């Protein structure tokens, strides 16, 4: 059976195991005709090490496809469109223009953390995005920078009436299923994914988590 | 010097060779240190066969990534977000629901011809994109179904005030660079494209050939 | 019980089920002592996928034996000699040389379709041949290219006085019973067919359906 590394980050991955990426991988696994075990990891870099250490066959959650990651690993066709975005409390912070000199929360080992560090912005790195939302509400942080879809999902729910997404996408990124190089499952994964997109399953799955 | 198959389809590929894909490939190639020679093909299947028979090293144009093509060929990361859309003369056709029982023109060997056939719609598969537009005017066809980006360009230009685009995207498709299986150029192309997006080059190219508001994410 | 895929296409397969291919299959099945269940399909490609999906054990109608099909599937010995033919309204169009720039109607998924596309002729691909004939009479199409035996049958029947078969055979094609690769029924069917061809049964069936 295929060993699949995952990471908790709603609405793509939730535990109690559910979410967009979970339903998607399952539809993909069945599409191919193989069984798989989901192994949770605390962060993206940990999930990546699992790939590099050959502990799992692939990884899926809300993994950004980046040049640096593509350099040492491989990816399937994109499974979702994302991008970095700023979120503030419900001001003096309206865009990236205002970030220098502020404290911004985000998850450790994320493309957001890397982007913030490159811009020399003071960062409060937390293990789970949920803790960043708390830092913002408690005012420990002045803003949050993370993947647009995740922030929007939050604003649409728990964050309702308590936050605001400001500015434009600071960095366009798409999600993908990460794999080791020369993986024999990349093509069957892409193949299945394309089928799901061509038969209407991807759409149904999309609406379930992003279209009420 | 790599042999690169291309197919004329504005505004991605134009010839008087320019266009969005022409500029994108040039950047990717210049960044990788690769030099190339572009070879023109008359249709998508004709371009695919050149790849299949090892007559070229890869191909780029407005090539939809599909399950069927992915089965025998490889694709880079998507280079564009596109999809099929309906176009009629400026009626009784406003959406997919209005196609069955009608005749829709499109290019032979296109994802649009496939979509139409599979949905049991009568399709006039022409060998030349321009002939599809004609078939609509001549009324030989009731409507045309083709890539949205291409129809918009034709509409805002040569077909301005003579045609109209209707309904939403029938099916979303992304374009990619098609490569032979196990191609050693796949990863470096992906790496190049990713950097081009990260440094803004991609963004600038897109805005050069398209209108920001029409982006399909 | 063997599942047999069929497609309605007179005079080989007609509904009222009869026709040359239907009578031939019955004689073959009776001889091999096999019980069969017929399943109708809307197009040749649909019938083919039924074979590929193991949804049927074989297929018989007016199925052309081509390299592309033989590469992915198998065939019995030919059950008929056919070929592509041009039909016009009741002159100028007489060969492929007059088809450039013309609209030629035929069924979607057929060898005629593939032939026309490969020769860069505009082809109106309809799901039902009946539409092809209508398009010709309505002048939407300038001609129709389809299987000679089928067009001849039409011209003698519903088409009498409104159509004309012109020119010679564009491309010779034989019909066969299509099967999945490694099919254990190929040889017995072949054996059965040969016995019918050798004891006069084939001749009788041929005369019954193709005698002027
Ligand atoms: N898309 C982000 C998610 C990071 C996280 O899950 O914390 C990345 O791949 O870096
Ligand atoms: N995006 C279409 C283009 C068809 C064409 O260029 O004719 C495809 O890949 O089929
Ligand atoms: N002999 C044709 C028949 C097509 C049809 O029945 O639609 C073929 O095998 O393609």
């Amino acid at each position: 059976p295929l060993l699949v590394a995952t990471r908790v980050i709603p609405p793509f991955v939730l535990s109690n195991l559910s979410g967009f990426s979970i339903d998607l991988w399952r539809s993909i696994a069945t599409q191919i005709g193989i069984e798989s075990k989901l192994i949770e990891y605390s962060s993206v870099p940990e999930l990546i090490s699992a790939i590099k250490d050959n502990k799992v066959n692939l990884g899926i959650a809300a993994i950004s496809i980046t040049a640096e990651r593509e350099q040492n690993f491989d990816f399937s066709l994109p499974i979702f469109a994302s991008g970095l975005q700023i979120m503030v409390r419900n001001g003096d912070i309206r865009s990236i223009d205002d970030l220098p000199g502020k404290v911004v929360a985000t998850t450790a080992g994320s493309t957001a953390a890397t982007y913030l560090r490159e811009h020399h912005i003071s960062v409060l790195e937390v293990p789970k995005i949920e803790e960043a939302y708390k830092a913002l509400q408690t005012k420990k942080a002045d803003a949050v920078v993370f993947d647009a879809p995740v922030l929007l999902f939050y604003a649409a729910n728990e964050g309702k009436g308590k936050v605001e997404i400001v500015g434009s996408i600071l960095r366009e990124e798409s999600y993908g299923i990460i794999l080791p190089n020369n993986s024999p499952y990349r093509k069957p994964i892409n193949q299945a994914l394309l089928n799901l997109k061509e038969n209407g399953t991807y759409q149904s799955l999309y609406d379930k988590w992003f279209d009420p």
